[PDB]
């Protein structure tokens, strides 16, 4: 679990979104595993606007933050789950690191702010849904 709170927006993994998220829906994209909902309270997270490929992510299954080198956002095949059939997920970045399903939602941050959130993993890899191209999150 985990979310990004920026301005009047809440960013979560689409496969983990609540009834409240869907009733206050702003935008959702199955191919990216992202959903953004509106909030009443104001968010203070800073979204990074950069091409960084190094950062730090939070891994809930280990109660630790890990430094990672990650790939540029791209289409990556993702195995079928209870939430999606097998498909290409777009805007995904991989890194070598520990992840378990419950780790989705953990933030990845670089020096410039929030990069994205854990969305996939397994086999010693961790995949992150990029949020840096979503320029409208800021205003
Ligand atoms: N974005 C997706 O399609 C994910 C939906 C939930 C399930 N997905 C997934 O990768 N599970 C998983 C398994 C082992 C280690 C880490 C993991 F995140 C895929
Ligand atoms: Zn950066």
């Amino acid at each position: 679990s985990g979310a990004i709170y920026v301005g009047n927006y809440r960013v979560v993994n689409r496969h983990l979104a609540t009834h409240n998220d869907w009733a206050n829906l702003v935008w959702e994209d199955s191919s990216r595993d992202l959903l953004v909902s509106s909030t009443t309270a104001q968010g203070c997270d800073t979204i990074a606007r950069c091409d960084c490929q190094t950062g730090v992510y939070y891994c809930s299954s280990r109660r630790k933050h890990y430094p990672v080198s990650f790939s540029k956002p791209s289409l990556i095949f993702v195995e079928a789950s209870e939430y999606y059939p097998a498909r290409y997920q777009s805007h995904l970045m991989l890194a070598v690191g520990h992840s378990e399903p419950g780790d989705c939602g953990g933030i990845l941050r670089c020096q410039h702010g929030v990069v994205g959130i854990v969305s996939t993993g397994g086999n010693g890899l961790v995949g992150f849904a990029d949020v840096r191209d979503l320029l409208w999150l800021d205003e």
